[PDB]
């Protein structure tokens, strides 16, 4: 049991009212073979075109939700959505296309299916709300064959082209016009009642129907995003490297050490209220302070209600001191916080779209998170950048040009002259602040903090 077995039976009911006359009893098999798709009994690693929800779920980074609706079945031109929002109008003969012939419209699919899978996954996932037409529609731009390998590259194959009779993966593609061995999904077939737009709606006021194709591609996607990561949790599942994910992990602990030790020199908290991951680890271990631990895991729906984490009858005094939430998304932070929150609207290759204005964060595991709001924070302010260091200054052991900075908060600088190791860490430190900050962390502290404060930590 690791791929979905093509004698499986697919539920047929929802396709219907597009292809009446279909038997209630199908397989698979018998689907793609009315798809115009021929498998041949062959075992070179493409075993189905449909895959199971576990499958689904560990190429999430692939999915690409999918619809075709009638605009007028081989005599009436179709609109193609994409959760893209893209919108192709293929005549037979929220970005809204004239119709075109099937050999244009096929070279336009390739193109935009390259762009946006390029850099986050070696396959694509066609997420659908399966009714008839987008299942027939395959045959006039998908191909599929045995597993191959680019023409230019090691990487899996994903395009065809019939001008060269070569196959690409999606940063090769260029000129290509078939999509080659693609996988889908059909959502329909995990039992739910009603249609795509009440299923929906149920978990998402963020995403409309204005009764275009793509509108429909994107809240059958943001559907089964809310049943794979939002209802349903799972932290076992590891995800590829793809970018800078060890960088901003390294940078976020290097920024957290930086920042809790500074608040609890600059203001002598005698207890920090530690509220998130049931695994952290005191982040400044020769502190002082009395550190005291709160279980929460991360929230995949909703933020949590700072009334549910403190109240209900622990310290009991989370007004004494300081609290700590780093990564614990709640609706309204205590005005004695230090806080990291990740901002969701952030552009990234590790951030995809979520449900109701959150988003999925891949980052070795999958966290969806919940929509950022900035009434958080409106008992603190935006936490300035500042380097801090009591070490002393020896250079040790990368060129030089010397350093002259208001926020580099060391004994060499109160002096007058920031010394060579100091401006190393400085620039170093900088550089992971900027590399978490640009990946979407955003960090916010009690209106009390004052870097001013640190400068007599050196006596
Ligand atoms: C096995 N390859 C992958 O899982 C993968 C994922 C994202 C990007 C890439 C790439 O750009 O090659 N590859
Ligand atoms: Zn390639
Ligand atoms: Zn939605
Ligand atoms: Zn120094």
């Amino acid at each position: 049991p690791t791929h979905l077995s093509v004698d499986t039976k697919f539920k047929t009911e929802g396709l219907c009212v597009d292809i009446p006359g279909i038997p209630k009893d199908m397989t698979y098999r018998r689907l793609i073979s009315m798809m115009g798709f021929k498998m041949n009994y062959q075992v070179n690693g493409y075993p189905n075109m449909f895959i199971t929800r576990e499958e689904a779920i560990r190429h999430v980074r692939a999915w690409i939700g999918f619809d075709v609706e009638g605009c007028h079945g081989t005599n009436l031109p179709l609109q193609l959505g994409f959760s893209t929002g893209v919108n192709l109008v293929a005549v037979p003969t929220p970005l809204m296309y004239k119709g075109l012939p099937w050999n244009v419209v096929r070279i336009k699919i390739v193109q935009m299916l390259s762009d946006t899978l390029k850099n986050l996954s070696d396959r694509v996932v066609f997420v659908l709300w399966a009714h008839g037409f987008e299942l027939t529609s395959m045959k006039y731009f998908v191909k599929i064959g045995p597993e191959r390998t680019c023409c230019l590259c090691d990487r899996r194959a994903t395009c065809f082209s019939t001008a060269s009779d070569t196959y690409a993966c999606w940063h090769h593609s260029i000129g290509f016009d078939y999509v080659y061995n693609p996988f889908m999904i059909d959502v329909q077939q995990w039992g739910f009642t009603g249609n795509l737009q009440s299923n929906h709606d149920l978990y998402c006021q963020v995403h409309g129907n204005a009764h275009v194709a793509s509108c429909d591609a994107i809240m059958t996607r943001c559907l089964a995003v809310h049943e794979c990561f939002v209802k349903r949790v799972d932290w076992t599942i590891e995800y590829p490297i793809i970018g800078d994910e060890l960088k901003i992990n390294a940078a976020c602990r290097k920024v957290q050490h930086m920042v809790v030790k500074a608040a609890l020199l600059a203001d002598k908290f005698p207890v920090l209220h530690d509220i998130g991951n049931p695994k952290a680890i005191k982040c400044v271990p020769q502190a002082d302070v009395e550190w005291k631990f709160y279980d929460a895991q991360p929230c995949s729906d909703k933020a949590y209600k700072i009334e549910e984490l403190f109240y209900s009858y622990h310290s009991d005094k989370f007004t004494d001191g300081v609290c700590l939430f780093w990564n614990c998304n709640v609706d309204r932070y205590p005005a004695n916080s230090i806080v990291c929150r990740f901002d969701t609207r952030v552009l990234s290759n590790l951030n995809l779209p979520g449900c109701d204005g959150g988003s999925l964060y891949v980052n070795k595991h999958a966290f969806h998170t919940p929509a950022f709001d900035k009434s958080a924070f409106v008992n603190l302010k935006q936490l300035p950048f500042f380097y801090y260091s009591d070490s002393p200054c020896e250079s040790h052991g990368i060129d030089y040009v010397p350093l002259k900075s208001a926020t580099c908060i060391t004994r060499c600088n109160l002096g007058g002259a920031v010394c060579r190791h100091h401006a190393n860490e400085y620039r170093l430190y900088l550089d992971a602040y900027n590399m978490m900050i640009s990946a979407g962390f955003s960090l916010w502290v009690y209106k009390q903090f004052d870097t001013y404060n640190l400068w007599n930590t050196f006596t």
